[PDB]
């Protein structure tokens, strides 16, 4: 198979990267960072996100692998000392797929894919937007911002915002609030909201039309925005599985001890 | 079809009940509260829960309908003045089904079905239980109790405990904490947790083996409990639909205005 | 001075207790568990609470000391190996005082003192009470219960309920909610509330008049309750200080590492 | 007395402003917006904040009054139709004072006064700062930002962040977190923290030294920041009281109905 390896850039990661390339050169494996079939990220969840976004155009043709040089990640969940064992097995394994989040920004119109989440915040001013679920006006939100999370991205930002952690087999999306004002005047649901496939959540500007929008790592101020559409993507990310590392055990190791 | 009608018991509900029976007697509809095919609840979500639990043994043979005499419910979501229109249409409609929660209590062994949630609390003492997800020890919980919620039951108790609201089409279950102690000694996940079908969450007593266990309305102290097993049921509840009343619009009307 | 020592009852605590008594017998110190001037608790915060409540009638005549045999406490914050050093110094030290919470239950009328908190919960049914602050009706609460916490008791139950941690020098009280229902029908403030001295918070039964009331460790069901009054006590608990152990450092050690 | 009146700028506010000036010209009252003894704000809490910050250099020489043209405020708590009655009484009343928050930013060094709160956020990057309470390292915070609130400012931003509402007679300050990351690696207290007078909370940059700092309305990016110091101010704001409008009744009207 064709393959490639990205690295956090620190000493430990590049050296582990060169060792895997060296071991890969002992097999029928061509290194190609243009049309790989296997993408190996070495570093952290952050390095893995970048790896994903570098190859989001060939998602269904790639199987991803995450090696953590530092602390255990949710995407980078293979230990360095398992790299050699990883190489042999890749020389031939099952695939596990996770849901993705599609974000649409209209003015033209730009579409994005998120692996963790997309968020919306205000550009140096009060953030007020109308939330419309499947064309039905649901609430007028006033606060810092909102966050729409993929299932696997719920252990990240979503978690800090009070969202629930959801198993990646569930094809869904989760909206959480960031510091919502709630008085007699303004009213929001408060609770996080989990949407199934085909549900479309649309954020519409009330007065200001300039938002700071984020999709995973990349955060860009968008001007003259007319709408932000959130819905579970039809595309999925594919991981290569070599053993059992249950999502709930990954949660336990990361958060409980 | 065979049918029956339960009532909150107040004046408005019994009179609306007799009027529907009267209108039903104008059609080919036999009243049978033993083997009905249609069960109509008149009152609130509470009256509907009772109606459900009265016929939990014939769930797949029944289609439920909820009329709210008081404030709009999540199960009792038909207005009184729509009763006459409801009668005609029932004389012949589509069905919508919601996931249920199976709870197993072992000592023998007793199984239950919940429409909203099942909770576990301590019997006049400190509540400590081990949480095991799919046979993997996940955490040791110390607090007031835990709550496992169906999708449709998330707008209820689950909501107050900080859980997220999830759409009933998603076949899942949600575990939330009740006042968990978190220090250097004790550690719980904090976030609510959403499990898919086939996931089994098991609560195991640490020292005390007496818990106050609840399934919807009914709450009973169980002694010598060895285990409590939570998993999405294979059975579902079937509603009769006569028009569009989206779950998210039902949420909006109940919580936003 | 006259003194006494209580013990958790385990092996380590009684032996540390006898060693201190032995060392105390080397000085001018009479052991008297009737009218002590110094009360030394050996065990945990729990053992200290009991020690407090055993001598709540002579609070202003006693100086308390807490030795933790187990993990560091907020009241039991002296290490065992500091006991010998503690004995010498007690043979002669500054005093630090903490606010207390007075609870009044009317039917006659019973008054209590709390070192951590007092809580109110329902007796096997729905909990609904009116909250009246200084004779002004503030809200109708519907949920599991409420909790009124002393400043030093905020790191305990109050903390789990989402309350804020407040420095014991501040003479105040904190009310937090337990799973409050909030919809279009019912409305509570949600936020915890901090009251100054002389503010009186009164809980009044709406329908049911039977509550499970708790003051620290002791929890008793009260019947025919007409009112529960909360206000910062005029009495304070006095600790004996031998060195600097700042409240915020005590918080750090307990919760951060 | 010398006096002045600020206005939200809309039609209703300027006309109410001119009417009060007209009525004031019937008494011994000189209009002076340089050295007033009475400052009357007409609009909302926002218009009142501006009024405060315009005269923060003569706080102890001024008595403030807030008239709400729109919805009831916490500072603008006089109804328009009470303006005429207000004028007569001002022609001669008791004063109520609220604590303030002093913020110090070091690089030189700049000091500020806040009526609601001061917050710290990151400049287009990860926010990480060390929290030091009275020179003792308390925690390393990683998240969106932190918020330090005055007592009267707790019903504002502090409230949305989960803080508790505290009575303005209590001389204190409240720190709340904004989306703190909490895993095995990073650990924060989570709970809001209430500090008494003379406690100094200091935020120190870990890697990045550029923060977006806010004091009430004004928000400015500060570069090369070395420290941010929070402590209850020695200065207080003085209101003119003409009748009883209890803080807890002001809370009820704003949030409960
Ligand atoms: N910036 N920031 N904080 C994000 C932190 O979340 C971690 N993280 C990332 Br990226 N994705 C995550 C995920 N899906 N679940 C949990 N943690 C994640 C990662 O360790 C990073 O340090
Ligand atoms: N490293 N990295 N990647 C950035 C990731 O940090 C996560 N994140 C961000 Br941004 N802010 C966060 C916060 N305040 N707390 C936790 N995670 C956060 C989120 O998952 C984002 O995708
Ligand atoms: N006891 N209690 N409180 C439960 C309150 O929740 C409401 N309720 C019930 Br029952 N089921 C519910 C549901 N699934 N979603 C929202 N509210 C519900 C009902 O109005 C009742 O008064
Ligand atoms: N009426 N009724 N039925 C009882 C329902 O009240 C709900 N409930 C209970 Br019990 N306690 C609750 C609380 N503290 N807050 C909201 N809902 C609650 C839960 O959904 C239960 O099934
Ligand atoms: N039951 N229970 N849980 C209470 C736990 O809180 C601890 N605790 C007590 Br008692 N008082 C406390 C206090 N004021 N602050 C923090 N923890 C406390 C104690 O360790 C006990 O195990
Ligand atoms: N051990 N002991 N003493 C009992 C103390 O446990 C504390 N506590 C109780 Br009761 N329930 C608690 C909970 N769910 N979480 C934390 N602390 C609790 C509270 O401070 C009480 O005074
Ligand atoms: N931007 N923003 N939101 C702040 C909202 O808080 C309100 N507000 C202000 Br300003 N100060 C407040 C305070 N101390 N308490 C409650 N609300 C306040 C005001 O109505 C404003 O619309
Ligand atoms: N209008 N006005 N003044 C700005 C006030 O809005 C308040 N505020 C801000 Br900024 N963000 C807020 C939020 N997300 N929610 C509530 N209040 C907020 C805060 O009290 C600030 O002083």
């Amino acid at each position: 198979m064709k393959y490639m390896i990205t690295s956090k850039g620190d000493e430990k990661s590049d050296l582990l990267r060169l060792n895997m390339i060296a071991g890969f050169g002992e097999y029928d494996m061509e290194y190609d960072d243009v049309e790989p079939e296997i993408v190996i990220s070495i570093g952290g969840d952050g390095t893995f996100l970048s790896a994903f976004h570098q190859y989001e155009e060939r998602l269904d043709e790639i199987a991803f692998i995450g090696i953590h040089t530092g602390h255990l990640g949710f995407y980078a969940d293979w230990r360095p000392a398992e790299a050699d064992k990883l190489v042999k097995l890749l020389a031939k394994y099952q695939k596990v797929s996770y849901p993705l989040l599609k974000t649409t920004v209209k003015y033209k119109e730009a579409t994005y894919l998120a692996l963790n989440e997309s968020t919306v915040k205000s550009s140096g001013g009060p953030f007020v937007v109308d939330v419309v679920i499947n064309d039905i006006h649901f609430e007028r939100f006033r606060g810092d911002g909102l966050c729409m999370s993929t299932p696997s991205g719920t252990t990240a930002y979503n978690k800090s915002l009070g969202g629930a952690l959801m198993h990646p087999s569930i094809e869904a999306m989760q909206l959480t609030e960031m510091a919502s004002i709630n008085n007699r005047v303004y009213r929001t649901i408060g609770s996080p909201l989990v949407f199934p496939k085909h549900h479309v959540v649309s954020l519409q500007p009330v007065n200001d039309k300039d938002f700071q929008i984020s999709v995973d790592h990349l955060s860009i101020l968008h001007r003259d925005v007319q709408e932000i559409r959130y819905e579970v993507s039809a595309k999925k990310i594919h991981f290569a599985r070599f053993r059992s590392f249950p999502f709930w055990r990954r949660v336990h190791d990361s958060f409980i001890e």
